[PDB]
C-alpha cells in the first residue's frame, strides 16, 4: 500500500460529529476521509488518511510516507500548528511539499492561533472553509502532479 | 441584472503576466476573470469582477455592490490587506461576507505581510495556490448560495 | 465662498443611514451636514463640508482649504486616523488647527483602533458621542473664533 | 443630596489657576463647578460635584452616588486614568454610565498617558477642549435623560 | 470504569515521593489519589483518575471521558499547561468543565511558567497549596453537581 | 520621447514654498524639478517628473514607467514610505531600481517615521539634505547609466 | 539496564542520511551511536542510546534513567528543545546532569530556534559541530566521572 | 509653619527598625528625621518632614507645601515611584523642584522596580546608599538654596 | 592641523579593496581619501581624514577636532553606529555638525543594523551609494560652509 | 607568525585563576594556551594566540590574521559577544571561519547574555564546558584543516 | 513590453452583451478584446487595449501611447466621434496614425451621427460590420508594419 497522496489530521479532529451532533455539523472525520478517497480515486490517484492525538504518531507516519513515495501531504495539524517544531522538521526533513488546511477561520480567534510553525513552508494554506478546504487542497494536489 | 458575486483585485494585480512572462506565467488578470465567469456561468450565477490601484475606487465599488445586492465578495486585496482599515470597514459597513485570496504564500515572505486588516472578518482565506485560489473561493461561494 | 470652518468626513461615512436603519438608525451624512450648517448659520459663521472615500481627495481638499483661508477644521477621519500619515502631514503642512471627531467610542473596539496618526496634533478629540460630537466640536470652534 | 448627575474631578485638579495665574490662566476648578451647576440649574437638573486627591474617597463617592440614584457620571479622573483599576471597577460595579473628560490633549503628552483604564467602558471620551469638555458632556447627559 | 468525575495529572507528577524524600517528604502521587478516592466515595460520587507523560494519552483520556458522561474534570497539567493547545482544544471539544490545579506556586518561578493555555477557560485555578488544592477542587466540584 | 529617469514626489510635497516662505525657504516643488531638468539636460539624459497626493495615481505612473522603459526611479514617497506596501509592490512588480530621497532627517523625528516600506529595496537612501538630496541621486543615477 | 551514561536523540534524528545523501552526507544516527559506543567502551564506561519521535517516550526513558542509576545524560533534544517544558521538568525531576547537543548551528537559523527550555539548566551546550559534538560531549562526560 | 525644605517618606517607611532588625540596621524613620532636622539647623534652614501610607495624604501635603512657600522637596516615594502618576502631577503642578531618594538600590531588584513616574522630573536620584542618601540630598538642597 | 572638514572612518573600513578585489571591487580607503582631499582642494577647503578600529581613537580624534576648529564632520561609523553611545556623546559634546555615510544599504541587511545611535542627531544620512556617498556629503558640506 | 590557527581570548580572560581560586578553580589563561599549543604541535599545526581587553586590538589582530593566511579562528569573545558588531564585521571581512567558545554556560545567566552578534556566523559554538571547549574546538578545527 | 498597436474603445461600449442578450448577440467587449489579442499573437504583434466612459482618461491614454511608442491606433470612439475635438487634437498632437471603427452603420442612423471629428484624419474607416470591423483594422495595421 503506497499512497501517492497522504492526508493527515492532527489532534481532536476525531471528535467531528461526535458531540451534539448538530453543534456545527453531523459530519464526521470518516465522512471527510471517504469523500476525499473517492475524489482521489476518480482521478486515478491513491490517497491515504491518518489521524492521531499523539504527536509522535504523526511524525512516524510522516517518516513512513517518505519511503512509500507519497508525493504530497495535505495536513490539518489543528492545535499542533501553533506548537510542533518536531512536525515542521519532519515535513521539512523528508521534503514532501504540503498544503495546510483548517476548518475554522484561525485569524478570527485567539492571538496564539495566528502563529504557525508550518505555514511559511507550505505551498499554501486554506482556513475557514470547513471540510471543503480539504477537497480544494486535494484538487490542487491532483493537478500539481498531473 | 445584478451580480450575485463580485470579485475584487487590489493594486498591482493588473501587472500579472506583463513582465518576463516566464517569471511567473503569462496568466493575466483578464485570463483569470474569464475562467471565473465561465465557471459562474455553469452554475447559473452572475459574476462581476473589478480591479484598481486606487483604494478609494475599491471602496466605492464595494458600496456600489451593496446597492446592486451582491451577496458574496471574493477579494484579493493584495498589499492593502496589510495597510487598509478603510477597506475592512467598507466590507463590514456594507455587511457583505467575503473570501480572501492571495496568489503567493504570504507566510513565506516578509514579517509585515503576516498582519491583515481583513482576514479575521473573512469567511475564510486561501493563499499560495495561485489562480486556483479564486476558483476555490468561487466553488465555495456557489454552494453557499445554492 | 469662502468658509471659516470646514468639516471633513472620511471614507465610509457616506454609508450612514443606508443599511438596516432599524438597528443603526436613519440619520444620513447629509442630515448631519444640514444640522451643522444651521448651527454655524445661527452663530453668523460660514461652514463648508466635504466627504470622500479617496484619501488623495481629502488631502487635496485640505490644501485648498489653506488657500480659502479656513480657520479651523473639524475632521472625522474614520479609518484614516489609524493609517494616514499623509493626512497628518497635510494638516500640519497647511497649519490649520483641527478637532478630531469619531461617532463611536474607538477605545471600545479592536486594539488597532486605539492608535491614531492625528490625535496627538488635534486641539482635542471627541469619540463615542455619536453625531453630537460634530456639534460640540463646532460649538468649541465657534467660541474659539468669534 | 440627592442629584441626577455627578461630576467627579480626580487628583490635582484643585490646583487649576492657583499658580502662575497669567500663563495657564485664572480659570479654576471652582469657576468650572459654578458654570456647570448653573448650566444644570437652567435646564432644571440637579448637579453635584466632587474632588479629592484620595482614590478611596473617589471610589466611595461613586458607591454613595449609586445609592442616591445618580443617572450619569461625568468624570475627569486625571492621573488615575492611567493607573486605577479600582476606579474602573467601582463604576462597572455600580453600573452608572459615564463620559470621560480631560482638560488637555492626553495624546499630545507622554506615552504613559495614552493608556486609560476607563475609556473602553465610557460612553465616550472628550480630551483637549479645556473647560467646555465638561460643558459638552453635561449637555449630552441632559439631552440623554430628557 | 467508568466514572462521574475525573482527576488528571500531566507528566512528571508520577515522581512525587520517588525523588529521594528529603526534598518534599515521602508523599507520592498514589497517596494523593487514595485521599481523593476516599473524599469522593464518602459523598456517593465516583471518581476515576489518570496519569501519563504522553500528551496524546491524556487527550484520548479526555475524549474517552465524554462517552463515560464525566460531568467535571480536575486537572494538574503540569508542564502541559504552558505548551498544550491540543489539551485546551480537547477540554473545549468535549465541553466538560474543569478546575486547574498546581502543587507549587507557579507565579514564583521562571517567567515562562506564567503563561497557561487552560487557565482562561477553567472554572477556576488553584496553585501553591500542594495536595490540599486537589481536595478543595473536589470539594467545589461536588457542591456544584448538586 | 520616453524618459530614462523618472522622479516621483509623494503627497504634500506640492506645498513647498507656499506658506510662510520664512519656513525652510521660498523653494517650490517646481524649482526642484527645473534644477533637476537642467542637470539631466547637461548629461544629455531625459528626465520626467510626477507628483500627486493620491497613492493610486503614483502606482499607475510607476506601471506606465515600466511600459515606457524607465531605467531608474528617484522617489520621495514622503508620507507614503511609512504606510504604503502597494507602492513597494509596485516598484518590485516593475523591477525598476530606485533611490529613496527625503528632504528632512526622518530619524530625528517621530519614531513612526523610522519605518520604511521601501528603503530595504532601494539602491540607496538620502535624508536630511533638503533639495540637494535629489541632485545627488540624479548624479548617482546618471553615472550608473553609461 | 543499567547504563552509566545515556545519549538521548530527539525527534526526526532517525532521518540522518536517509534522503539525497549529498545534501548532508551519509552519516546516520546509527553510525553516530556506534562511534560513541566505541569511544565509551575504549574508556571502559557503559553507554546506552535512545531515540523517539514521541516526547512522552523520552520523558519515560528519563524517569527510568533515575531508577537504573544513570549518572549523566548527553541529549540532542532536536526540536523539543524549543517546545518541551515537560522534557525540562523531567531532567530536573530526576536531577541527572546533562549536556545539550545540536548538529547544526541553531543560532544561524530561524529566530524561534534561538530559545531553549533546556540550555540554561545544562552543564554546557555544543551546536554546529555535527556528530563530533556528540563525541566532545562524551569526552567531557567520561572525565566528569573518571 | 512656615517651612523651606520638606522631606516626604512614602508607604512602609514607618516600618524601618521596627522588625528585628538584622535585615540590615536598627535604624528608624524617626532616627533619620532627627538626623535631617539637626543637619538643617546647622545651616539655619528650617525643615519639616512627612510620612504616610496614603497617596492622597502625600498629594495634599505637596499642595500645602506650595501654600507654605516650600522651596524644595526631598521625597522618598517608595513603591509609589513605580505606580503613582498622581504624585508626579502633584509635584509638577505645584512646581517645586525635588530630589528623589531610595534606601536600597532599586535596579538590583525586580524589573518592575526599574520604572519611575518621577525620576525623569526630579533634579536627581540617589538609590542604594541607605539613610545617608537623605543627608546628601539635604546638603545638595542647602547649597542650591544658599 | 588645520582642517575645516574632517572625514572619519569607523572600524574595518581599512579593508576596502583588500580581500579578493573582485568581491566588491579594487577601491581602497586610501583611494577614497585622495579623491575627497582633492575635491576639497578644488574648493580651497582643507579636509583631513581618519580611520581606526579603536573606538577611543575616534572619540579622541573628535575631541581634537574641536580644538582644531573643524566646522563639519563627515563620518562613516561602520559597525559603531549600532553600538556606540560614546561616539554620539562625543559628537554632541564638541557640537560639530555631521553627516552620516554608509557604503552599503544598511536597511537591506540585518535588523540590528536598522538601529543607529547617531542618525537622529546628524544633519542627514546617506547609505547604499558606495564611496560616492562621501563625495556627495562633501559637496553638501562645502556649500554649507562656502 | 605565520600561523595556521589563531586562538583569540576577549576582555577579562586574563583574570582566570587570580581571584579566590577555590570557588572557580585554578586554571589560568596561560594554562589554556599551553595546552592548545601542545595539542597543536602534536599534529604539526602552527598555532598563535592572543588576548586583550581592547576591542580595537582584537579587530587589528583579526586583520593581521588574514594577511598571515590564518585558516581558522577559535575565539572566546567573552563580553564582546553581546556588544560588538565591529568584531562580527571584522571576521566576516577577513572571511575566516571561526568557532565561538565560552567557559561558563552563557544561557544560565542574565537574559542579556542570551543574544550574540557572532554566534549565527560561527561554524559552531561551545559553552559551559570549561577549558575543554577550547580543545574540542581545536580538535574539530584540525580535522577540518587536516 | 510596449505595445505596437493600441485598441481604444469609447463610452458605453462596455455595455456590450449585458442587457437582453437577444440584442445583437451575447458578444461582450472582453470577447472582442480577446479575439483581437489572439489575432495579434498569431502575427507576433503586441497589442494593448483600453476602454473608458471618461474622455480625459482616453486622451491621457493616447498621450501615454506616444511615450511608449505605439505605432498605430485602432479607435472606436463611439459617441465621442461626433462631439470630441479634444480627441482629435490628441491623436494629431501625438501624430499616431489611426483607423476609426464603428460596429453599427452610422450613416443609417440620425443625421447628427453623420458628422465625425476624426474621420478626415483617419487612415480609414469601417462602419456597419460589427466586431469584424476591428479584425479588419488589425489585419490592416499588421500588414502596414513590416
Amino acid at each position: 500500500m503506497s499512497s501517492t497522496i497522504l492526508v493527515i489530521h492532527g489532534p481532536n479532529l476525531n471528535l467531528l460529529g461526535k458531540r451534539e451532533p448538530e453543534v456545527y455539523g453531523h459530519l464526521t472525520l470518516d465522512n471527510i476521509n471517504r469523500q476525499l478517497i473517492a475524489q482521489a480515486e476518480q482521478a486515478s490517484i491513491t490517497l491515504d488518511t491518518f489521524q492521531s492525538n499523539w504527536e509522535g504518531a504523526i511524525v512516524d507516519r510522516i517518516h513512513q510516507a517518505q519511503t512509500e513515495g507519497v508525493k504530497l501531504i495535505i495536513i490539518n495539524p489543528a492545535a499542533l500548528t501553533h506548537t510542533s517544531v518536531a512536525l515542521r522538521d519532519a515535513l521539512l526533513g523528508v521534503a514532501i511539499p504540503f498544503i495546510e488546511v483548517h476548518l475554522s477561520n484561525v485569524h478570527a480567534r485567539e492571538a496564539f492561533r495566528h502563529h504557525s510553525y508550518l505555514s511559511d513552508k507550505a505551498i499554501g494554506v486554506i482556513c475557514g472553509l470547513g471540510a471543503k478546504g480539504y477537497s480544494f487542497a486535494l484538487d490542487y494536489a491532483i493537478e500539481k502532479i498531473q
